[PDB]
Parts: C-alpha cells; structure tokens; sequence
C-alpha cells in the first residue's frame, strides 16, 4: 500500500557536502508527464540550505514509474561572482521551482524565482530601484552604472544603451550558451569578457540589473531531456508596487473544464512595500491562455478581501495573519479552482475562483481537521470510482516533522468534508509534490532527513488507495 | 511701474459668505493667450477654505490686460451629495488648476485634481480601491456595489457591466450636458436618475467609484469664454503604486526650442502608500507630445536620488526632508528644464531635466537666497534686452506674508544668479501665479487677505522692468 522510501536528490551528512560537492537539496516538484514519465525537481543548494547562494534548479527522470531515475539534468545554473566577499551569498540565485506540462503542445515549463548576486529574497534594495523601462512599446532590462543616476538598458541582441538611447560597445550574453546557461548575464565591452550584470559586489565590469526579485522560465519539448535558456517573465506578471513576486513551488496545472479549459495556472505569491516579509505575504496565480508564450497575473485572494471588517489590498495590507503565502491549485469538476494557502492560523486556508483563477471568493475556508505548521503544501484532484477527491500532503506538526497525506471528498457544491489522515513518513518533513500515477496509485516527492543528512534529503513514495483509506 | 492692487476673485469676510454666498476662493492660476486675453482661474469655495467641500473650478477673462475682467465662467462643478450628513465634506471635490495653451492648436487646457465625495486628499481610502481595469484592451473605470467584491465597470456609452461581464440596466452619465458639468457621474437606470457614482455616504444609488484620486483635463477652443466636459487622464498618467497623484498649481509651459519643443509640461506629485503625506512627497511632470491628445509621466526628481549617501524612490521613499511637492517648471533658452519645489528646507530647491522633463539630474540646487517657507510659488521665462532671465515670486516670510518679486540671469549653462529681489505685495501671501504681458510688463494673480477677508482673496498687480531692477 506504501512503498519504501527512494531517494531522488541526496544531501550530505553532519554539515559536510555530499560526494558530488553539494551540501543540500530543497523544494520538491513532482510531474508525470504524458509520455508517463516521472520528472523530479529541486534546488541543487551546494553551499549550505538557506536561499540563497549557488544554487542550481535540476530534475531527474524516471520512465518506470519512480523504480530507477536517470543522472541529474541541470535547468540552469548562474555562475558564482568569483570576487565575492562571503561565497555563500556570493552568486546570482534561482529558487523554488513550478513544474507543469501542456497538454496539448506537451511543452513542460520550469518557473522559478531569480535574484542577482546576493542573500537571495534579503538582497533586495530597501528602496525601489526600477528594474525595467518600456521605450516606443517594447520593455527592456534596466541596468544601473557605477557613479551614474540614469538608466541604461539592455536592448535587442544584448546591446547596451544609455540612458539617453545611444548604442554603445557593451553588450550582454541574453542568449547563453554555456551548460545550464551560465554566461547568462554575462558582460563583454567587444571581444571582451568583463563581469556579469547579476554581480552586485566586487565588480568587474560598470553595470548590474536592479537589486529586484524575478521570475524566469524555462521549457523543454523532450520530456525533460533539454531545455531552453532561460525566458524572463517577471515584466509581464509583476505590477510596479510589487516588492517580490515568486513561485508557490510545486506542480502548478492546467484547466482541464469550463470556458478556461487549457489555461496553465501557476502559484505565485507577492509581497508590498509597506510591510515586505511582516504583512503582506498574498497569494495569487500567474496563468497563461497561449500555452506558455504570455502570462498575466490574477488577483490576489487578498485584494478586497474583508479582514477583521475592513478591506484591504495585497498592495497596502499590513496584517500578520491575513498573509496567504506559498499555495498549491486544483480545479474542480465543477470549473470551481480551489488555492491551498500557507499561512499563520495554524489551520489549512482555502480560497475559491470562479473564474478560472483571476479573482477569489470573498471567504476564505478554514478547516480545523487539517492542521498547517506554515510551510508548503501540494494537493492534487482525483477520482476514485465516480466518486471527486482531493489528496493534500502536508507536514502534520507539531514542527515540520510527520509527513500527513489528507484525503477529502470534494461535495456536490464544491465544499470539502475532510475523511481520512494517514502519516506518510515520520520525522522530519517539509516541502512535498504529489502526482496521479494511474491505476489507482499516487506519488510524491519530499523533504526529509535522517542519520545526519543535512536539509534536505528529497525521497519518492508511492501510495495506492488501500493507504488512503486507512 | 507698480499697478495698486485690483482684487479678481473676492471672499467672504470674519468668516462668512460673500455676497454671491462663496466663503472661499483658493489657487489662482494665470494665463496669457494668443490673443493677449488674460485668463484668471481659481477654486471657487463655497462652503470654507479647506481642500474639500463643494468647489468649482472658475476663470475670468480680461481683453485689455488686467484692466477690467469678464463674468466668471464655471468650467467644473460637481453636484453635492443631497443626503451627506456633514455637507463641509459632502461634494465631490475638484481643487488645483494648471492652465497652459498649445502655441500651435490655441487649444487651452486647464488640469485639476479630482475626488469623490469626502475630505478631499484625507477621504482616500486606507487600503488600495482599484480604480481601472483593462479589459480586451479597453480601460475601464471601476464601480463598486454595496456588499460586492467584484469590479463592476463603466463601459461604452456609460452602460456598466457586471464583475463577469454583463451589460446591465444601469447607466452613467459619461457626457455630461447640464451648466458646469454638474450631471457628470449621475447614476440612472433607464431613464430613473438614481444617484451619483462620486458619492460616497448616504448613497440613494448601488454604486461607486474608488475612493481614489484622480486627474482631469477641460480644454477650451474659444480662448477660455467656453469649457469642454472633463476628461480623466487619470490612468494615462497614474502608476499602481500612486496614492496621491495631482497638480502642482499655476501656469505649465510648451517647451519652445529643443529636440522636444511643442511638448506641454504640467507639475504634479505624489505620494506613495509608505509614508504618503508624511514622507513621500514628490514632484514630476506629466506632459503631452501630441497636444495634449495623450499623457505620460515623466519620472520623479527624487527617483534614484540620493540623499544623506542613501538612494530614494518616489514609491517606497519615508523622508520627511527630501520630499518635493507643487512645482512650477521653466524651459531655458539652453534646453534645460528646470523645476522650482516646493519643500521643507527654507530656501529654493530646484531640479534640472537635459531631456524635457523626463529624468532629472541627480543634485537638487538650493539657492539660499531665495526664501521658501513651505508655499506654492510661480516662475516664469522672460527676455529683456535681449538677455535671458527668470522671474520667481512667493512668500518672503517668515511666514505665509511679503510677497516677493525674485530675478535671476540664466547663465549659459542654465545657473541661476540672483539678481534682485523686491517686495509686491505686504501683510498675508500665499500662492500665485506669474505672467509675461510683454513691452517690459508683467502681470501676477495671488493669494493675499486684508481687512478679515478670508483665505483668500485673489489678486491682480502688473509691474515692469523698472519696478523688478531695484
Ligand atoms: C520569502 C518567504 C520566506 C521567508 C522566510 O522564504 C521562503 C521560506 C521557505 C521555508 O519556509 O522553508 C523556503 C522558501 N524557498 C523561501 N522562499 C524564498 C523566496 O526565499
Ligand atoms: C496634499 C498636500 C497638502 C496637505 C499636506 O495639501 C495642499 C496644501 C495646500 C496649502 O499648503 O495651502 C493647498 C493645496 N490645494 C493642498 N492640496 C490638496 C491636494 O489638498
Ligand atoms: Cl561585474
Ligand atoms: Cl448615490
């Protein structure tokens, strides 16, 4: 009913890398894909398990069902800045991944978070520094010279131009070709390499992006095999009052009913200027109706929700507890999308869009039976003998330790009645992904630790409904 | 060489109505036209002083300068909330013109703050209300229903449309028809008239607009005699992040010589949802490359700008010190703009744009020799002899009191010397606005009371080149 723990990504023991140099693994995303291949994705955290450092996004594939799974491939990895001060901020960042497949191009997208060199999301400037400029309709990457005010920009084949909209002689590598794209961003005056627009400190070369938080993707047309460079999507989904935008990470999906029927839905999560990280944590999706080309964002669950019977706005709030973070989707046979939110009640949240995930309800569902420790979750649809589930896989507390999978009947009106709670892996536990395998089985893929392994080791189990029911 | 005052907009005196029943008449503007028509305009306020209340944005033409005036013609006046409980704050509320006239079209534009019914700027809401929405391309104006969260919207011909897009019975009055504009908002359904959208309190109708701030342009073809309907050039201009968006007061320019001659220029600022009124305020220019067809924003002078070795942004800046309000913008023979703030240092700060008033240098001039004591203020270009001057005036102090006349050379790189400075007006002075009359003469509009006159009575004096040389 339960099958053995496997290990897919290995970390190292009592705070020493493992044999491949790499110190730590984090944040799980499982997809089965329509060739029913298994892909299992991570951070590759070589330095330490903090967010921040060199950090690679990596999968591994498996085409019998999770039995064996191939060498690691690797999505992206920026290059360190090798003149940094303290190594372990010392590199350009992506973080937390969204793993989803098309099904009808089967193009499979990779979304996850980027920062320029720096303690990841804590790098950010205190105060805003403008990270695009739209010149006569087209957008273009800003970057800021040393001693200099204005705005340089990063315009067609890499070239860099001043503020005043003159080419100059710098270009920029904005189609890398190196492994995992490493020459991303990397900084030529001609013929000469001179640093890297995401380096922050210890410069080589004049210029750098803003100190900002983004949003990159990469896709891949072989189930998994390659992928393409990364594409930055942050200027079409991240509005100018945003402070971060990144991933809810995990397996996103793609409407299968209704007028949407098609529309890729990817968590995302944001936080304001007013109060950053303290009070403004708002989930939303980011989703795309061209199959991946453009992306809009929805509204936030947050934005005109009533809280303690005052409104207020994912761009203004300052409320602790009404922060939703990282959040997990899945739509119902009724067309009803439902978001499974991280957040500080202590109990899992539960907001509803009836519109193919561009606006929410006016309540959010709480429910009791499930408890939330605030750290992520993964939830997936399923039928079991016409009958409508929802299976969520969460930590089962006190702390981050028990892993719990929670089966619950999705009712007539799109309530839930929550049935079952089974323990899935006792110990540590923390981030997870769940996939539909067929034939009645289920997988996932999870943070957890034991014997000294560092945070974390990422393990697949597989599960049937005989675990389920228990 | 010095006119004796000749009183243009008078209010009532020891605190009670004049004997048209207006208490109040605030910010003037003035305007020299093609024709040679002076064009005197100001807040006309009925009820009080404030900046709320029920007020009409009013000018008076004079044909032979300044020498006899026209009848006031009313180019906004926005009905009153019938059922407000406190009608001090029971209108929507227009306050703070720039008048300007394209030199090529003679059309002339006058811009103005514009809110819903309340306390003016302090009936913002706490929390963001969206106040557009783009849909199919279109934007939209939002309408908000009583114990609904969804986004109705005010579509063509003023028909709103549900939150899921449906046409309804209701209607808004989008071309207004009667005396003033007085009908633009009414709510109807069919042919029932039902309320207004602007109101806020004690509402007959289901609906209204964002408890926002908003910018609204009235043009006149017939050298000021008639008005055009107003025309919200709001979500041209207003980024997401924008509390406060309005004008600072006055008269705004056409650049005359440069690579963007033809291009009006009109101050604004605004605040941010950080610090808002208490650290965030902030001055640009909103301006039109097409006569006034279309409008952008050019950038803050305090975006990336750097101050006690720390940069700011307009939208996340919290410093009381570095903020820069109402402005009054002067194009030099060189090119150069030039933008005097209003501010918090005691003397005159001034920012300066190589590119039209779309970016601005990164150092904020003071001139110690010209006082500010945290009022409006006007400066205008001028030519005598021929060499290139500016002519500033506002409050000499120490308080709101002395008006002052200031002259500076413009050096060829566009410094400013100070040359004389003489007094035009004693006892109580406020906000004013300076005008080019030409033969030497100049004409100014101004805020000043005497004799228990309450705040203010507004102005008219020319003086020549004699009376601005000693
Ligand atoms: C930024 C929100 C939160 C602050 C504690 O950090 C998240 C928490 C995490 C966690 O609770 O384990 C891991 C996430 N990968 C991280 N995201 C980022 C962007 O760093
Ligand atoms: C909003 C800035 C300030 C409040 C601190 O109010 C301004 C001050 C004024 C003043 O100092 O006399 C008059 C302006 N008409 C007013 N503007 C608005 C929009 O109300
Ligand atoms: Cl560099
Ligand atoms: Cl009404």
């Amino acid at each position: 009913a339960l099958t053995e723990k496997t290990d897919i990504f290995e970390s190292g023991r009592n705070g020493n890398p493992n044999k491949d140099g790499i110190k730590s693994y984090r944040i799980p995303a499982l997809l089965k894909t329509d060739k029913g291949t298994l892909i299992a994705g991570a951070d590759e955290r070589r330095l330490h398990s903090s967010d921040w450092g060199d950090i690679g996004m990596v999968i591994r594939r498996s085409e019998d069902n999770g039995k064996t799974w191939g060498d690691r491939v690797t999505i992206t990895n920026l290059r360190d800045n090798p003149k940094a001060s303290d190594p372990s901020i010392g590199s350009p960042v992506n973080i937390d991944m969204v793993l989803v497949q098309d099904p009808e191009t089967k193009r499979i997208f990779s979304i996850y978070d980027m920062f320029p060199e720096g303690k990841g999301i804590f790098g950010m400037s205190s105060q805003k520094e403008e990270a695009y400029k739209k010149i006569d309709g087209k957008t273009y990457q800003i970057l800021y010279r040393e001693g200099e005010k204005g705005a340089y920009t990063i315009r067609e084949n890499g070239t860099v131009y001043t503020p005043d909209g003159k080419a100059t002689d710098y270009r920029v590598v904005v189609d890398p070709v190196k492994p995992a794209y490493s020459d991303k961003g990397d900084l030529y005056k001609g013929d000469q390499l001179l640093g890297n627009i995401y380096f922050t400190t210890n410069k080589t070369s004049p210029f750098r992006i803003a100190k900002d938080s983004y949003l990159w993707m990469s896709y891949s047309d072989d189930d998994g095999k390659t992928w393409s460079a990364p594409q930055d999507i942050t200027p079409m989904v991240k509005a100018d009052w945003m402070k971060f935008l990144g991933v809810g990470p995990g397996t996103g999906i793609v409407l299968r009913n209704g007028p949407h029927k098609g529309r890729i839905l990817i968590p995302v999560y944001t936080t304001n200027n007013v109060s950053h990280l303290d009070g403004s944590q708002s989930s939303r999706v980011i989703y795309s109706d061209d199959h991946g080309k453009t992306w809009h964002a929805g509204e936030a669950v947050n934005d005109n929700r009533q809280v303690d019977g005052q409104k207020i706005h994912s761009s203004t709030m300052n409320n602790r507890r009404a922060q939703n973070t990282e959040s997990t989707v899945v739509q119902l046979n009724n067309g009803d999308v439902k978001l499974f939110m991280r957040g500080l009640t202590g109990d899992l949240q539960v907001a509803t869009s009836k519109d193919g995930g561009v606006t929410w309800e006016k309540d959010i569902k709480r429910y009791p039976q499930v408890k939330d420790v605030y750290v992520q979750m993964s939830a997936i649809h399923t039928m079991h003998e016409g009958k409508e589930y929802i299976i969520l896989s969460n930590a089962g507390g006190p702390k981050r330790e028990n892993g719990m999978v929670h089966l619950a009947r999705v009712e007539e009106n799109g309530e839930l009645t929550w049935l079952k709670h089974n323990p899935i892996q006792k110990g540590e536990f923390a981030y997870n992904s769940l996939q539909e395998l067929g034939n009645g089985e289920y997988g996932i893929l999870y943070e957890h630790t034991e014997k000294g392994q560092n945070a974390y080791t990422l393990s697949f189990r597989k599960f049937n409904w005989e675990f389920l029911s228990k």
